[PDB]
């Protein structure tokens, strides 16, 4: 997250860190046995770490649980990143408390202008590399689909939306991938892609979760 702030320990209790020996992607807890992340974060051998703040220090509120199964969206296209969403089932149910909580799926899609909260442990430098150990946050508004499409001609589909600032300076970045974009108490997006990080007129592009609620509900009930 570039141009954001330190969230505060466990202030985003639904945020997860996907670890395969190191943190490589974020995710959101949707109920005690399932996590939603991005399909471009798919790997075999994932351990889900809940209640994290500093990912290099065990502070006492963590739960490390291995995944029993991963399900990449049937229509995920790795070249265009269309349908960039995947579900991860935990081997054991997580224990929900104040530090570990699930986030609600949306009942409708959010409007351009709505302010959201994006969080993650990804790179914090636009022109540089600095990976933080504690969770960073960023408040950003959903942009109109026209500014999103004019920034990425022929690359945005109906399953994606842009959020951020066209002036540059604030954005999610590599490492934040698969993590949450929460607007009005609902999970509306998943960190997917963008051009570099925090560049002017290159906002971040997010998976539009409201288009996948039936697929999510149907898949978790059958797995
Ligand atoms: N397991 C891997 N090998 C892997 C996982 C995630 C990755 N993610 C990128 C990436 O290259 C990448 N993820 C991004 C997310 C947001 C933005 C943004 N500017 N908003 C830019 C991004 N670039 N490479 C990745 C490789
Ligand atoms: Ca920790
Ligand atoms: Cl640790
Ligand atoms: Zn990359
Ligand atoms: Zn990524
Ligand atoms: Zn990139």
């Amino acid at each position: 997250i570039v141009g954001g702030y330190t969230c505060g320990a466990n202030t985003v209790p639904y945020q997860v860190s996907l670890n395969s020996g190191y943190h490589f992607c974020g995710g959101s807890l949707i109920n005690s046995q399932w996590v939603v992340s991005a399909a471009h974060c798919y790997k075999s051998g994932i351990q889900v770490r809940l209640g994290e703040d500093n990912i290099n220090v065990v502070e006492g509120n963590e739960q490390f649980i291995s995944a029993s199964k991963s399900i990449v969206h049937p229509s995920y296209n790795s070249n265009t990143l269309n349908n960039d969403i995947m579900l991860i089932k935990l081997k054991s149910a997580a224990s929900l408390n104040s530090r570990v909580a699930s986030i609600s799926l949306p009942t409708s899609c959010a409007s351009a202008g709505t302010q959201c909260l994006i969080s993650g442990w990804g790179n914090t430098k636009s022109s540089g590399t600095s990976y933080p150990d504690v969770l960073k946050c960023l408040k950003a508004p959903i942009l109109s689909d026209s500014s999103c499409k004019s920034a990425y001609p022929g690359q945005i589909t109906s399953n994606m939306f842009c959020a951020g600032y066209l002036e540059g300076g604030k954005d999610s970045c590599q490492g934040d991938s698969g993590g949450p974009v929460v607007c009005s108490g609902k999970l509306q997006g998943i960190v997917s892609w963008g051009s570099g990080c925090a560049q002017k007129n290159k906002p971040g592009v997010y998976t539009k979760v409201c288009n996948y609620v039936s697929w999510i509900k149907q898949t978790i009930a059958s797995n």
